[PDB]
């Protein structure tokens, strides 16, 4: 007996990666559905008895407490912001709106650009701070794109702003979750020439050494680094999901496993 | 000499509640700002030498440790939520709008409730789950009120769902932050009945006991009991700010402290 797409689409729903399960193996669905049903309780089962930890919010803690260390301030800024932070930073028809004058933020460059300039008045050379947090943009276009993603970003403004240094940053960053990785030459509209970080064809982070003429309209007047990363993106690497949907905040699945068991 | 309006206001924003300074002693302006200047950029010195940590970031942490070692399943589900999730809750005129079929959460029951229902399928009796992050309201209205803040809901459903046990998950939590509190008898319209939990004549929180009859549309079919919490006004109290916006994720205060300087 053969599998409708309903059908196959319900057993991608409940196969993790850890699975050696063939869908199209004769077997019918409802023994395979059972099967699966089964293992996926069994594993939200466990989760619930032993960890209880969120895969999202784990890996913000885990990544925080890695910057903390290593010198950076931790900032939460707004997620809601002014829409005039365009095109003060130069996307475009993928920003979603709210009311008139605000957007939900696509990216954290903008406040901590600002968080830079401010705080350099007041901090000892070098400035080091990240924010981890919520972003948005219209796009979810498969396995690599969310609307509603979370961002890793750092940045450094003043002494130490190299090439070399930001690339010994992510370096040492991706060893401690134990992600590999290369560097290659990208760019873009809004920053001009970037480093990619890539882990195979999936883009981890775009990177960049400044200055870059950009700044003169956020008040940034010294030299900086800064890279961006996407959580989801990070946790589809590490647990080895096909798509990226599986790491998204949703009520559809829990680290991973099928919520509609 | 007498203070202007915007000289207090500037004052103000530079006073910390830690100090005990009066601004109409007479002093002129100037002394009183370069003081507070310097004693505000001492400040954040110390904590980028020393803490690093964001407030609102480390009481998500801490709290987070609270629940999850207390049998709590740690949930991180979308900000961005279908307009729809009304009035399927039954504010109002408090909704940030995003296109034509979405909204910011001004809440976070909604989410909770389709995982509790969900999860009930998969886990044991009694199904523990707690969420902390962004919601959102139009208020700002002074000193208690913001447009975004931040909210822990925890949750409970099947036995163990009292209010003696919620009044002590409750006891628990807030003696475990040191927070002095008393429990009153309080109403809304979504839920009905609920407990407030006031520290003096802020409120902490709102809790309520079910069943209610708005289970029945969520899907909702066994006792269960849950509290809802501001972040920032936590925070108000802990570090006695006159202004809750002191707490809220800005680029106006890092801490609690100017980042005007
Ligand atoms: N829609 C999205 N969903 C999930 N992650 C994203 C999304 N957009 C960006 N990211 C993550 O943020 C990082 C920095 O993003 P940037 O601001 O450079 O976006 P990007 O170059 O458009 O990414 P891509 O080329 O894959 O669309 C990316 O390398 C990726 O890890
Ligand atoms: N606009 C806001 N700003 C900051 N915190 C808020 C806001 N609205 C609600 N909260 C927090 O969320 C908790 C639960 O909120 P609920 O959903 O009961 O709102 P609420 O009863 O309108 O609060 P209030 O009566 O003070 O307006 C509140 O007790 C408060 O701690
Ligand atoms: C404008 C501006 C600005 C000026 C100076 C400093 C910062 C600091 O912010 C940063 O770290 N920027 C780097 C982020 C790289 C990823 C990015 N989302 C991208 O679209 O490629 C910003
Ligand atoms: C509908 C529904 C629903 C049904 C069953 C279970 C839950 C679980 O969610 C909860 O914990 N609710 C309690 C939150 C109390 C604070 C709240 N913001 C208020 O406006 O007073 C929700
Ligand atoms: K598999
Ligand atoms: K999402
Ligand atoms: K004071
Ligand atoms: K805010
Ligand atoms: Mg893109
Ligand atoms: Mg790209
Ligand atoms: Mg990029
Ligand atoms: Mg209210
Ligand atoms: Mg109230
Ligand atoms: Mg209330």
């Amino acid at each position: 007996p053969a599998l409708t797409k309903s059908q196959t689409d319900r057993l991608e729903v409940l196969l993790n990666p850890k699975d050696e399960i063939s869908l199209n193996s004769g077997k019918p669905f409802r023994e395979l559905e059972s099967e699966l049903l089964s293992r996926r309780k069994k594993d939200l089962q466990q989760i619930y008895a032993e960890e209880r930890e969120n895969y999202l919010g784990k890996l913000e803690r885990e990544i925080t407490r890695f910057f903390v260390d290593r010198g950076f301030l931790e900032i939460k800024s707004p997620i809601l912001i002014p829409l005039e932070y365009i095109e003060r930073m130069g996307l475009s028809k993928q920003i979603f709106r709210v009311d008139k004058n605000f957007c939900l933020r696509p990216m954290l460059a903008p406040n901590l650009a600002n968080y830079l300039r401010k705080l350099d008045r007041a901090l000892p050379d070098p400035i080091k701070i990240f924010e981890i947090g919520p972003c948005y943009r219209k796009e979810s276009d498969g396995k690599e794109h969310l609307e509603e993603f979370t961002m890793l970003n750092f940045c450094q403004m003043g002494s130490g702003c190299t090439r070399e240094n930001l690339e010994s940053i992510i370096t040492d960053f991706l060893n401690h979750l134990g992600i590999d990785f290369k560097i290659v030459g990208d760019s873009c509209m809004v920053f001009g020439d970037t480093l990619d970080v890539m882990h195979g064809d999936l883009e981890l982070s775009s990177a960049v050494v400044g200055p870059i003429p950009l700044d003169r309209e956020w008040g940034i007047d010294k030299p900086w680094i800064g890279a961006g990363f996407g959580l989801e993106r990070l946790l589809k690497v590490k647990h080895d999901f096909k798509n990226i949907k599986r790491a998204a905040r949703s009520g559809s699945y829990y680290n991973g496993i099928s919520t509609n068991l």
